[PDB]
């Protein structure tokens, strides 16, 4: 296998399409600012170990037994200790990070993204032989968590080639060295003050009076001047902000609100009331080849989240049920683990002119379609590479104790 759930790895995705030719989620229409009307705000995060420890606070005991935030052991996923899971708790109501979408109230929710890519490791899926996408997502139609009915999940997984252009800014990248000190485009770039220079070294100075003016996220407004820009959501100081998550007041699914946005996510001296986690600026390399390479060659491999599933459905397999699972605070659910398995030289709706997997990069993520909250929560979400080469839908798994315990 190679691991994927490094929860900080990921980072906002370019917005999507489903087949090469579509503006649905509105792309490849780039000419106006017309380009993440479509975004929900999804956030991504593994629930941090102090709050099941000696707690903050905050939360009582109350809020981490609801299904979404339960400090889920190893024992509870492979009966054979803490799995440290990655949430996609996402909000297809809450406007997400940048766009000035005018109404925003009577489109459905259901057509709204919310983007996450990531950089892989390792190109040449042929040399590697990458077969399979395993993952442990939580039925999350189950006690203390359960979403209501009426959701219709639509996540997509393009791995691909995807287009590392964040925030479509016409091909312009993006980096910290930001500030009035700096020069920056001529006219602002339809998005913000995108500098002027290219990028020698990503990484901010250590001078904390300079530090706070630099990161303002994939923008360059500093928030307090968004609203030149973000008109009609101007005047509500704005398109992004920062939380931290033990600053933020709610339950722990809430309190990682905002524990993504990029102003502010990089404050010195990290005795604060409001850190960072990270120390890296907010640029458009998802993959740090210093350029973004604005293409799209793309493999959507489709997942639907219905109420109920068999082992038949989608592309699930062994679902794992548990029964009595004691609860933080004197309670006990029913929680499911629907397995799936995504056969990766079987896409469904391929973007552009790509033809084979001589070269992969930029896995993406999605939650479109729902309606409400969503916490998807991967237990172990993984590119899992064969080893036997197959020379009527033949297949090739690799049965394991701990996967096929159950089968």
């Amino acid at each position: 296998t190679i691991d994927m759930r490094s929860a900080y790895a990921w980072s906002l995705a370019s917005t999507p399409f489903i087949t090469s030719i579509n503006d649905n989620t509105f792309n490849a229409n780039s000419n106006t600012l017309e380009y993440g009307f479509k975004r929900a705000k999804l956030s991504w995060y593994t629930i941090d170990p102090v709050f099941y420890s000696s707690k903050p606070s905050g939360i009582s005991n109350d809020d981490l037994s609801l299904n979404t935030t339960r400090r889920i052991y190893s024992r509870e996923l492979y009966p054979n200790q803490v799995v440290n899971t990655l949430d996609l708790t996402y909000y297809p109501g809450e406007r997400g990070p940048y766009n000035n979408n005018p109404s925003f109230g009577a489109s459905n929710p259901s057509a709204n993204f919310g983007g996450i890519m990531r950089a892989l490791n390792s190109t040449n899926f042929e040399q590697g032989n990458v077969e399979y996408i395993q993952f442990w997502v939580l039925d999350p139609y189950v006690g203390n968590g359960e979403s209501p009915a009426t959701n219709a999940g639509k996540i997509y997984f393009n791995l691909g080639e995807i287009s590392e252009d964040v925030l479509k800014d016409g091909r312009k990248q993006y980096e910290n060295g930001l500030g009035p000190d700096q020069v920056m485009v001529n006219p602002q770039p339809l998005w913000g003050d995108v500098p002027a220079s290219q990028s020698l070294i990503y990484a901010f100075d250590t001078n904390p009076d300079n530090r706070k003016n630099q990161d303002v996220g994939l923008d360059g407004l500093p928030s307090s001047r968004e609203g030149s820009i973000y008109t009609n959501y101007a005047g509500e100081a704005t398109g992004d902000d920062y939380t931290y998550y033990l600053n933020a007041d709610g339950g722990v699914l809430e309190r990682y609100k905002n524990y993504n946005g990029t102003e502010g996510n990089s404050a010195v001296s990290i005795n604060d009331p409001n850190r960072g986690s990270t120390t890296l600026p907010d640029v458009e390399d998802i993959n740090r080849d210093n350029t973004m390479s604005t293409i799209n060659a793309y493999y959507e491999y489709s997942i639907d989240v219905k109420p109920g599933m068999q082992v038949g459905e989608n592309y699930i397999t062994d679902i794992r049920e548990v029964t009595n699972v004691d609860l933080p605070n004197g309670g006990t659910t029913n929680a499911r683990w629907i397995q799936f398995k995504i056969p990766v030289s079987q896409p469904q709706n391929t973007i552009g002119n790509i033809t084979d997997f001589r070269s992969i990069r930029f896995m993406r993520m999605f939650m479109t379609g729902f309606n409400s909250q969503m916490t998807v929560r991967f237990g172990a979400l993984d590119l899992v590479r064969g080893e036997w080469r197959r020379y009527v839908e033949f297949d090739v798994a690799a049965v394991n104790i701990q996967e096929n315990g159950t089968k």
